[PDB]
């Protein structure tokens, strides 16, 4: 069994390894793909629809609040109810973005066609470059972690974070881009 | 701790009032309101968002289901994180809709501000004439039910199926007016 | 185009067939089945775990909601995620419910090795019974419509309802029969 | 703005979001991360999340994570817990409150049903004199000193640290448990 030294030694690896991740960011992430991300999301006229399947679809979630919180209308698109029909809400003026570390889950893999057929911008956030998300995005969005803290290396929580934290960055440049103000989140933060 | 024929029994009663719930809905409804819901749908430029608690709340998302389906975009609004920030997702072109059986639900009432000063066109839903969404509501839908089959009166299943039957009805009748093609449906509908 | 009473004929007709199909479920559910799952969910000491895809995810967070009304413990599971971990909600004393109207919708299959490794109670919600829900479950819940309201006969609409209608009348059939009080009622409903 | 003026904000969020965990030591609490480990465990209910906006994607990043190794969980919506979804709640369960300021209404109206079922409260939260942190059986501390939005408002960097600090208490679960490549495989099949 585990003592509490042991439990303890054991969570601070896992803090390590995930301020590593966030710290790392620059080595994993494409310059010019995070510029051409908020620029093409600053000018977007519709709204951004994000899909993910597990803790992509957690970071996906996580990327719909924040992108809300800053008057960027966001909904997440679940994968399973897509292709059931609410890939009605994808429409032309929109940026779908798929989130799939290995690139190639075969549930966000079906949602490409309907997004190729509306014309909405495809963002791939992916850590494989010969993946199908990487190959058909509009914007290959890489990202990746070098080390999973998880005995498996299977739980991918430095790589959900990683994909967190890099919209976080994306969202937060945003607000000093799009001149966003204190008046326009008091509207949508009454409490 | 009841017999199998005081199971069905029980059983049947529900079905019978939920079935007379639904049969009754030209009585409880406005002509004026579901031609002007169809119309404003219709002509709608942005997309539908939804808002309900509980099952009002399951009502939003059946809504927010069939109207993706019939390629009219709609996102259910979480009351709990909608005054949180996700309240950023309405727009000027957008139709709130407001599901409230009593129709003062606090949760809700408290997303009337940001609507109105956002200009976005508010559907309330509710039984209650009387109540701030059927007042605050530029297309007020009225929808109630004479009798929960639930022994409490409480459990509001009737007015949930009155409320999804009522958008049911819309929904297929936008098909029919917006000319709605299975070509469309076949992008949407691919499968697994 | 389609004049006011165009528009209010075609509403009416709606309505007609949906409160048919509720009608008529004595006639396409099956009376053992009904008994044994009022029996089934009373005696449960875990949790009820509905999915469902589309509009039967929808039919699914309603059984969801209204067993939790009742003090019968119940979670929605995804089927995106599901198969990427969510799947660890469903244990030995629960019991697991897949609505689907034709019985073989792949995402909900990939739930059933899943459910037999676990030891789970599995109800199947579908109108085929030659599908492998139907064959698959330990309890096979027939429920279907005849006439469907939409012109193309695929917005399962009505279909949706019935599955609906169907567990509202087992929930409030489970409030007499567990004795449910006004008073547990008020602990679970503040608002 | 410019290319380089973009990568430069950007740069900097990230520098602060990994200062914000790396200093989970300093602002958690030794004996509650121990407590919570061991807790969790040793539960034979399941663990319900609850969390409002940006502590609600938290909420559901934990409710994941813990079902991904074998600990049963589920996301407790607030405007959806005080209209009959506290139903879900037991005796034998967790109860996680995430609020950073720890006095959002919308969680506390769920306090008084937990301690009626008698069920655990950890409180998630960065304020020791709030209601979530007085009324938790396990008061959970984590903060961050530097948010890295203009209007130290969006709460990216807190969200992180909540999230870093259980995806610590889940992997130290794994190897606590002697959760095993067998059980994980049966959960996580695939689409395919």
């Amino acid at each position: 069994g585990m003592d509490k030294q042991a439990i303890l030694d054991n969570i601070h690896q896992t803090w390590q390894e995930e301020a590593n991740a966030i710290s790392r960011l620059p080595e994993v992430t494409s310059e010019e793909a995070l510029v051409k991300t908020v620029e093409k999301i600053a000018e977007c006229t519709g709204k951004i629809v994000v899909a993910g399947c597990g803790t992509s679809g957690v970071a996906a979630k996580k990327l719909v609040h924040s992108f809300n919180c800053i008057e960027r209308p966001a909904v997440f698109l679940t994968p399973s109810d897509a292709v059931h029909g609410t890939l009605g809400v994808l429409q032309k003026e929109d940026i779908l973005i798929l989130i799939s570390k290995g690139g190639n889950t075969g549930e966000l893999l079906n949602l490409i066609p309907a997004c190729k057929t509306k014309g909405s911008t495809l963002i791939g956030v992916t850590e494989n470059p010969d993946s199908v998300i990487a190959k058909e995005a509009d914007i290959f969005f890489p990202v990746s972690v070098s080390k999973e803290p998880d005995p498996f290396n299977m739980l991918a929580t430095a790589s959900t974070m990683a994909v967190i934290a890099s919209f976080d960055a994306v969202i937060v440049c945003l607000m000093t881009y799009m001149n966003y103000t204190k008046e326009q989140f008091s509207v949508i933060h009454p409490g």
